Formats: structure tokens, C-alpha cells, sequence
């Protein structure tokens, strides 16, 4: 149901922190 | 419920701005 | 409503076109 | 429907292992 979309929607909300995180790795090999 | 979905919806819609122009940031240390 | 959720997802699957077009960019700049 | 939205994000839950490891391409180019 809409509890089990709005708790993939805060899984992806940690997918859009790792997007983040590991492009930051990246930048931080490149300054 | 269905409004706060569809306001996480327009926070992935924030996160696809940020997806493009912290590439971007990379693209421009690489021209 | 549901309609106007599904056509977000349907944005977000652009996105995710662009995530990988756009560091296929990159990793073509790197080979 | 919710079904065919469900399975949308179980899609983006794919897009997002393809984010990671072609993140991890360029990165793997870069150690």
C-alpha cells in the first residue's frame, strides 16, 4: 500500500544521500 | 498519504537539479 | 491523484535517461 | 494503480544499482 510507497520513497530520499556522496569521492579525486 | 507522496515525488524532482548540476561541477574540472 | 503520481515516475524514469547519458559524458571524457 | 507505482519503484531501486556501479566505472578510471 501507500505505507510500505512512502517508506521506498524515504529508501530512495537514501539513494539520492549516497548520489551525493559517493559524486562528492568522485570530486574530492578530481578537487 | 497522497499529498505528502506527491510533494516526496517534487523532493526527487530537487534531487534530479542537484543529479544534473553537482555532474555538471565534475563535467566543467574535466570541459 | 494517481494519474498525474504515475506520469512523476514515468519524469523520474527521464531522469534516471539523463544519470546515464549524461555519466556515459564523463566516463566517455575519462574512455 | 498502486501495483504497477510499487513495481515504478522496485525500476528505480534498479536505476539507482546502475547509479552506484556505473558511479563506482568512472571512479574504479579515476582509484
Amino acid at each position: 500500500r501507500m505505507k510500505x510507497i512512502e517508506d521506498k520513497l524515504e529508501e530512495i530520499x537514501s539513494k539520492x544521500y549516497h548520489x551525493e556522496n559517493e559524486l562528492a569521492r568522485i570530486k574530492k579525486l578530481l578537487x
